[PDB]
């Protein structure tokens, strides 16, 4: 059983992009943040704790355009109860066609690895966007590196990566670009 169902008609000819959440698109903290973008109540051992979420600059534009260009899949190492409510608030456009969480990762040598072979998509047409090189150790030639983001509001990395993804969305084989 693959991680994804069969691609829907509106997605099957597009490249599939696996997108990480934490430190890629947003940064979440248990420490109080003034002027947070979202605050999500998360229950741990029956006690509610407020999680403070900041959005990376240019993420709305980035997520909107990627949802058009690609079959977008949220693939996080975190548990659904962190990731789900954040995605709900973030994905205004139905960009994420599927959500995969901690259970879907392989724990390999102390790292959560996102194993692209389990997806059920032709790997010539799969990309991964993740701030942790560790998550794509099995598929390093499918990857578009992005720097870890915490709270730097001068960051332009999501914006500067768009022309590149614009190009990748049109190719037949991602490996002809990434090697
Ligand atoms: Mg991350």
């Amino acid at each position: 059983q693959y991680l994804l169902p069969e691609a829907k008609a509106q997605d099957s000819d597009k490249i599939c992009v696996v997108i990480d959440l934490a430190e890629t698109l947003v940064h979440s903290s248990f420490k109080p943040v003034n002027n947070a973008d979202f605050i999500i109540p998360v229950e741990i051992d029956g006690v509610v704790h407020q999680v403070y979420v900041l959005k990376r600059p240019h993420v709305d534009e980035f997520l909107q355009r990627m949802g058009e260009l690609f079959e977008c899949v949220l693939f996080t190492a975190s548990l659904a109860k962190y990731a789900d409510p954040v995605a709900d608030l973030l994905d205004k456009w139905g960009a994420f066609r599927a959500r995969l969480f901690r259970e879907s990762c392989v724990f390999h040598r102390g790292n959560y690895v996102k194993d692209l072979s389990r997806l059920g998509r032709d790997l010539r047409r799969v990309l991964i966007l993740d701030n942790s090189p560790a998550s794509y150790v099995f598929h390093p030639d499918n990857a578009v590196p992005v720097a870890s983001w915490f709270d730097n509001m001068s960051d332009t990395e999501l914006h500067d990566l768009l022309p590149f993804f614009e190009q990748l969305s049109r190719v037949d084989d991602v490996y002809s670009v990434l090697r």
